[PDB]
């Protein structure tokens, strides 16, 4: 395969449906690369834990978390870290009110290259044990030999992609990494990188970040097919923030048109929104507890139930995965018949104004609050013109993309409920035979 996307291992299905998923030990083994140096970006941590995931070589090799904690949650990072002498720590700024600094990525420095990994999970037991998450794998990128002068750089522009995702950050520790980029050739990247960084954007910056940047990508690097109105959008995502008291104030008026976005020409475009169900969470492998990951508090679901209407279930039979419950994101534009697919994003982007900016200022400006970064996958970059959607996620033309979860999506039953987190599930009982009493 050309893609090198992966899922993580979950604990507790076949060996069938592992052969093919990393783990972080997997990610971090001297297979991969003779370590030198690694930035670890996240949301949480847990640094017992992590050190124990490198391998025994390498726990002593300098550690950069690139965070964005404050005040007490700041002081207990660095309280988790300052055992280990190796572990330097930066605080991503967030200027923003509300913002978070949800990206999840690895640099990875190596004696013999480079590697970037950009994934969906926590580094925490918990969101590598029994979730579904998804990791892209960069390729070893080579050291460009002192002397030669040549950009490293990709059809997809992504080595300059990447260094002005670090730049935003205006942190010394990642303008280290962003020289050790500079050193690197990544001519060899296939994925355009999206990323979300907080600031207020106009003008020739309006199209750097967001759903912005995907509509900018999309117009130059896709085309239009006839009957594009067919092709439905799919969003898929662990998290929903508060999107307004009807679908046109942001989610069909301003996201949706993003993601519709085909060519440089000039709606009833279905819209697929997957996000677990109760029943769900309630059946999945580590039961309610499964919902602490799938952040939906009530205050705001009561406030949009115009978007449940939306919502389709978790299902993912063709991953053997339909009971790990998704802190994966990905959003993705398939054929009428979903056959086939226009372009693929894994993101750390939830569906939310914060991760994906919101127009102000009469349209004339994108306003975000936190950081996030994924990779999008278009056939233009592989020379194709649409991927075919892989039949079973880890069966066997290596240019089929795998989709991990089942198409079509399956609209949630009457009965069904949005999994809400902080509310009580007292009628019946889960995998490990609890209630839940947020
Ligand atoms: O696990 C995370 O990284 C995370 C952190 C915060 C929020 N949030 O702001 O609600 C959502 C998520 C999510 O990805 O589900």
């Amino acid at each position: 395969n050309p893609f090198q996307f992966y899922l993580t291992r979950v604990s507790g299905v076949k060996p069938k449906y592992n052969s093919g998923a990393l783990h972080i030990k997997d990610i971090l083994s001297p297979l991969f690369g003779t370590l030198v140096s690694s930035a670890q970006f996240n949301y949480c941590f847990d640094v017992d834990w992590l050190v124990k995931q490198y391998p025994p070589e390498f726990r002593k090799k300098p550690i950069l978390l690139v965070h964005g904690d404050k005040r007490e949650a700041k002081a207990h990072l660095h309280a988790q870290a300052k055992p280990y002498e190796n572990i330097s720590l930066c605080q991503a700024k967030l200027d923003i009110a509300f913002g978070t600094h949800h990206t999840k990525m690895m640099l990875l420095l190596y004696e013999e290259g480079l590697r970037v990994v950009i994934h969906t999970s926590n580094l925490i037991h918990a969101d590598w044990h029994q979730k579904t998450q998804g990791i892209w794998l960069s390729p070893l990128y080579p050291r460009i030999a002192d002397g030669t002068h040549k950009s490293g750089e990709s059809p997809t522009h992504f080595k300059a992609d990447l260094i002005s995702y670090l730049m935003a950050y205006n942190a010394p520790s990642l303008k280290e990494w962003i020289d050790v980029i500079h050193k690197h050739d990544l001519s060899e990247t296939n994925v355009y990188l999206i990323g979300s960084t907080p600031g207020r954007f106009q003008g020739s910056q309006k199209d750097n970040w967001g759903h912005f940047r995907l509509k900018k990508l999309l117009k130059d690097h896709a085309s239009s097919m006839p009957n594009a109105e067919s092709w439905p959008v799919v969003g898929q995502f662990s998290s929903v923030g508060s999107l307004g008291a009807d679908e046109s104030k942001w989610l069909c008026s301003e996201f949706k048109e993003s993601m519709l976005t085909l060519g440089k020409e000039s709606s009833s475009v279905p819209l697929y929104l997957i996000y677990p169900s109760v029943e769900n969470v309630r059946t999945s492998l580590e039961g309610y507890p499964a919902g602490g990951s799938l952040p939906y508090s009530i205050q705001t679901a009561e406030k949009q139930n115009w978007l449940h209407s939306y919502f389709h279930k978790w299902s993912a039979e063709t991953s053997g995965r339909s009971n790990a419950m998704p802190h994966i994101k990905t959003y993705m534009r398939p054929s009428p018949d979903f056959s086939k697919i226009a372009w693929f994003l894994v993101t750390s982007a939830n569906l939310s104004k914060a991760a994906w900016g919101a127009l102000e200022k009469n349209g004339t400006q994108l306003m975000i609050r936190s950081y996030e970064l994924g990779v999008l996958f278009l056939p233009s970059a592989f020379g194709l013109d649409s991927f075919k959607v892989k039949q079973k996620f880890f069966a066997g033309p290596m240019a089929t993309f795998p989709v991990p979860y089942d198409l079509p999506p399956e609209l949630y039953g009457s009965k069904d409920r949005p999994w809400i987190w902080n509310i009580p599930y007292v009628k019946a009982p889960d995998t490990h035979g609890n209630m839940w009493v947020p």
